[PDB]
């Protein structure tokens, strides 16, 4: 795999979103990976609905948090609508998938990256955007403005994001806190430290969609 990957440069990443106060990061994270794999497999970049996963993933807890793997399983089992059809409201409401016509996109499964393994994660990122988790509660992460982030931070993961690239010393992350946070919405997180958890626990739990 190459020394640099940046899925934005291949036109496979949509604009940075803001989840607001709702604990919907798990849905935003999943949608980044759907938008990516559909561009990779079909040539077309579209925005898909975080709100639909928020409302409809019965294994998750709405704005009280959720699971990227369950959200991804939902898209593989049923499908997902365009963001325009099912726009983001920042609050969990009833599942309205049935009321909104046929699904826009569908995937074929979900796989997990072997946890606590930097190289396995890089291998997956070289193939597509990956849903990853990290510890975001620390004030160093909250106040991040730019550069390759080394912490301080622990490994108590609490925030789902999307890895959309990497370089020799970092993994490139699309956050869902708006374009004014970090590097226009992104953070580069230090890698290669020898810590099996990853910086801020970045290697704890990583999933990606499969599409034939
Ligand atoms: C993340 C966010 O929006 O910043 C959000 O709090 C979240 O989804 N957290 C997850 C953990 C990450 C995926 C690591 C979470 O806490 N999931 C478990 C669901 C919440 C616990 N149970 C109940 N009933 N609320």
């Amino acid at each position: 795999i190459p020394e640099y990957v940046d899925w934005r440069q291949k036109g496979a990443v949509t604009p940075v979103k803001n989840q607001g106060s709702c604990g919907s990061c798990w849905a935003f994270s999943a949608v980044v990976t759907i938008e990516g794999i559909i561009k990779i497999r079909t040539g077309n970049l579209n925005e898909y609905s975080e709100q639909e996963l928020l409302d409809c993933d019965r294994r998750s807890y709405g704005c009280n948090g959720g699971y990227p793997w369950s959200a991804l399983q939902l898209v593989a089992q049923y499908g997902i609508h365009y963001r325009n059809t099912y726009p983001y409201e920042g609050v969990q409401r009833y599942c309205r998938s049935r009321e909104k016509g046929p699904y826009a996109a569908k995937t074929d499964g979900v796989r997990q990256v072997q946890p606590y393994n930097e190289g396995a994660l890089l291998y997956s990122i070289a193939n597509q955007p990956v849903s990853v988790v990290l510890e975001a509660a620390g004030k160093d992460f909250q106040l991040y403005r730019g550069g390759i982030f080394v912490g301080p931070c622990g490994n108590k993961v609490d925030h789902a994001v999307a890895a959309v690239g990497y370089g020799p010393n970092y993994i490139l992350i699309k956050n869902s806190w708006g374009t004014g946070w970090g590097e226009n919405g992104y953070i580069r997180i230090k890698r290669g430290t020898g810590n099996s958890y990853g910086v801020c626990g970045l290697y704890t739990s990583s999933f990606y969609p499969v599409k034939n």
